[PDB]
């Protein structure tokens, strides 16, 4: 009912689209301040007035920055430093190129290093740097079922994005006592990987998964932490 963030700074990455931005709405609804993060600063300030158009009186500000970039990482946790700290992170980003196994190069490994698994980790650290000098703190990972099945076509993401699931678990075991909980999230398979039985015969749509990371960001949510959470039909199953 009431999840008890109003005020709460959330920092958002890939927050122009797709389950970042419908994560980003969610919390502004229950009135949380925003802090945006994408590669285009124009498409940004685009969902910055979308969020505002839907909730009024949201605050929303924003950071252009590349993901796979940890100084722009760092730009992104210095404006939130100056907004208050981040209260509240939801870490989103886009999947690695299709591909099996043995028709990756060196260059696809390193890349999908930097886009997943650098990433989870470098904003980890930097959100954790905020949350814990706060003794509160939320992370949600979005995170793909790739990390309960793995797929042929899916080796990329099979692999270098199991590192963010470790995150997930290092970071709730270090911050549990300080006040701070580290989550993940499951979405329908074709939400977080590019491809090129789900039991409740549908994908899912971005709102369903947005009101489970706004939960799991709530004052409610104190005791979970390092769950991995499926939020897919079933098709985890
Ligand atoms: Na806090
Ligand atoms: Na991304």
């Amino acid at each position: 009912m009431d999840l008890g963030i109003q005020g709460k700074l959330a920092v958002v990455t890939a927050g122009s689209s797709g389950l970042g931005f419908a994560s980003a709405l969610e919390l502004a609804r229950n009135g949380a301040r925003l802090l945006l993060f994408s590669r285009n600063r124009e498409k940004l300030e685009a969902a910055a007035s979308r969020i505002a158009s839907l909730v009024s009186g949201a605050q929303v500000d924003i950071v252009a920055g590349d993901i796979r970039e940890p100084g722009d990482i760092d730009r992104l946790f210095e404006k939130a430093r100056d907004l208050g700290g981040a209260d509240i992170l939801v870490y989103s980003t886009g999947g690695p190129r299709p591909g099996r196994f043995m028709e990756l190069g060196v260059e696809d490994w390193d890349e999908s290093y930097r886009l997943l698994a650098r990433s989870a980790v470098w904003v980890g650290r930097r959100a954790a740097e905020q949350m814990v000098e706060k003794g509160w703190g939320r992370m949600v990972y979005i995170g793909s079922v790739t990390l309960l099945r793995p797929w042929q076509d899916l080796a990329l993401s099979n692999i270098m994005r199991l590192p963010v699931i470790g995150v997930v678990r290092t970071l709730a075991l270090e911050l549990a006592p300080h006040g701070v909980t580290v989550n993940a999230v499951l979405p329908s398979l074709i939400l977080t990987d590019r491809v090129r039985r789900i039991p409740m015969g549908r994908v899912g749509k971005p709102e369903e998964l947005a009101s489970v990371v706004a939960f799991l960001a709530s004052e409610k949510a104190s005791f979970i932490t390092g769950a991995v959470i499926p939020v897919d039909g079933g098709a985890h199953i």
